[PDB]
């Protein structure tokens, strides 16, 4: 539920930043 999601969500925010930060 919420704490997953928000999990997820963060892993993603940062895999996204890590890729566009290269």
């Amino acid at each position: 539920g919420i704490g997953k999601f928000l999990h997820a969500a963060k892993k993603f925010a940062k895999a996204f930043v890590a890729e566009i930060m290269n």
